[PDB]
């Protein structure tokens, strides 16, 4: 159909279905984490808390993975069992991790069924990671003793952060777990974000794979990139959805708060589209990807490598995101490739800011820079160019994501003629020109 008859069913055909399915899968885990919300402001004490959590939790694993949860079970079970192990250890994290690497290895190796291991890899991939948090937060001495067997229990199965939940802290949820008084502040957050949440997944869905065809009035080079381009959007509106899902889901059982100078700040903030549709940098596009994944990996993957060096640290922490996300080829060398345009951007940028005395680092300069050219014409150019390549490159990344192993890959790599690994290269050339030419 053409743009007339596609105008005339936007409403009846895309939006109200979305919507409507969108909803009708997650209301029941949003009444748990209200139920859970209002249950934690009772005074009750802290084991029955974590005792309703854990049941929440299972009852939620269950009401989206079916009988197929006991994975997640059998690996809450395992890591447990690892951290009462080794609960007197000083590599407690490294132990964790091991067995972490372990299981997801085994996951891979396809010794579970494909179709199960692919349901649950998020939630997986949350219990792995606050479960690796906590063995290196006991390590480092931010938690100060070894939780018991249901507090440990109720921080892998917190209701708000079980399904799509973003990562917390043990800290975080034992704050979470205090309760905060209902407020305004924390219900409009709620609201935001489950408004957010389903504005995304309707741009996602409708807006997203149609957007040049129809909304914007614009097999040639120029179509293969616009095809490409509404691939990578759809696949950023489908991130920013689960972000902002997660944040609601989150804020609403309770956590997510900061109190910072006795003023309490609901701000958990997963995803920032605004920074990665309109970028700055890929380095900025990352970081706002998930922000507690990114917190996550530069604090328990990239300090815990650094002894290999910067880049060797940069790889073996873009190789456990990939592992943390499950082994499919395309997000692996979308994640591969990802480590080589952050790392040479990066740098680039920091030789480019040298050399020039300009504000063209990869984040914002602070008020009290020694940049001599802060809002010049040039400062202004070079970063719009930057952010120009920052499209360019999540247009390509974001080619594989269409709606599929080596073949696929290279063949949507290779209708783009392989233009960003070429803009990477080609950058990381002129990065070693400049430094040599000092
Ligand atoms: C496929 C990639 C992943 C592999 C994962 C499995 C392998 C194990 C990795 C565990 C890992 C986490 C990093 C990766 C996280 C992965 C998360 C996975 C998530 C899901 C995907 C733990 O990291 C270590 O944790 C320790 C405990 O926290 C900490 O120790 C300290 O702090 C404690 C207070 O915090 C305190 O109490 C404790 O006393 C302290 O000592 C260390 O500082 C920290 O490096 C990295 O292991 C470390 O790696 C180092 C060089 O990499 C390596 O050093 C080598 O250096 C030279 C060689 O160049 C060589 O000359 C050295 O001889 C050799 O020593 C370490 O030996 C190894 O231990
Ligand atoms: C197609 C596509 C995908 C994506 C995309 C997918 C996944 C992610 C999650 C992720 O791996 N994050 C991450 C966070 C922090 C570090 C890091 C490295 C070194 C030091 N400290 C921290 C590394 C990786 C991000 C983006 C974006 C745009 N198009
Ligand atoms: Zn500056």
């Amino acid at each position: 159909f053409s743009r007339q008859e596609f105008f005339q069913q936007l409403l009846q055909g895309c939006l109200l279905p979305t919507a409507q399915q969108g909803l009708d899968q997650i209301w029941l885990l949003l009444a748990i984490c209200l139920a859970c919300r209002l249950l934690w402001r009772l005074g009750l004490p802290s084991y029955l808390k974590h005792a309703s959590t854990v049941a929440g939790g299972f009852f939620s694993l269950y009401h989206f993975f079916q009988l197929h949860m006991v994975w997640v079970v059998l690996l809450s079970l395992l890591c447990y069992l690892v951290l009462f192990l080794c609960r007197h250890s000083s590599h407690r994290g490294v132990f964790l991790s091991v067995t972490i690497l372990i299981y997801l290895l085994m996951g891979e190796m396809h010794m579970v069924d494909t179709v199960t291991w692919h349901k649950m890899r998020g939630a997986q991939m949350i219990v792995a990671m606050k479960a690796v948090s906590l063995g290196f937060d006991l390590d480092r001495g931010e938690v100060g003793t070894v939780p018991s067997p249901v507090e440990f229990m109720g921080y892998l199965y917190f209701v708000g952060t079980i399904v799509f939940g973003p990562w917390i802290s043990f800290h975080s949820y034992l704050q979470a777990v205090q309760g905060r008084p209902l407020s305004a502040r924390w219900l409009q957050k709620v609201a935001r974000s489950l408004a957010l949440a389903l504005l995304c997944l309707v741009l996602s869905t409708c807006v997203g794979p149609y957007l040049f065809p129809y909304f914007i009035p614009l097999k040639g080079t120029m179509v293969r990139w616009l095809r490409a381009y509404e691939s990578a959007v759809s696949f950023h509106f489908s991130n920013y959805f689960v972000g902002f899902l997660s944040e609601a889901t989150a804020t609403l059982a309770g956590a997510g708060f900061t109190e910072e100078k006795d003023h309490l700040e609901w701000d958990l903030t997963v995803s920032k589209p605004l920074n990665v549709e309109l970028p700055r940098s890929m380095v900025e596009v990352v970081t706002s990807w998930n922000l507690p994944m990114s917190y996550w990996l530069n604090n328990y993957v990239f300090k815990n490598a650094l002894r290999l060096g910067t880049f060797s640290a940069v790889l073996v922490t873009y190789a456990a995101s990939a592992l943390l996300h499950g082994f499919s080829f395309h997000l692996a060398a979308v994640l591969l490739s990802l480590a080589f345009i952050t790392y040479v951007e990066h740098v680039l940028r920091k030789r480019l800011a040298r050399i020039l005395s300009a504000c063209v680092l990869s984040k914002r300069c602070p008020p009290d820079c020694s940049h001599q050219h802060r809002l010049g014409l040039g400062v202004r150019a070079l970063n719009l160019l930057f952010g120009a390549l920052a499209i360019f490159h999540l247009a390509y990344l974001g080619s594989l994501f269409d709606v599929y192993g080596m073949a696929y890959t290279v063949h949507k790599w290779s209708e783009l003629s392989w233009a960003s690994h070429w803009v990477t290269f080609g950058c990381w050339i002129f990065y070693r020109l400049i430094g040599a030419a000092a």
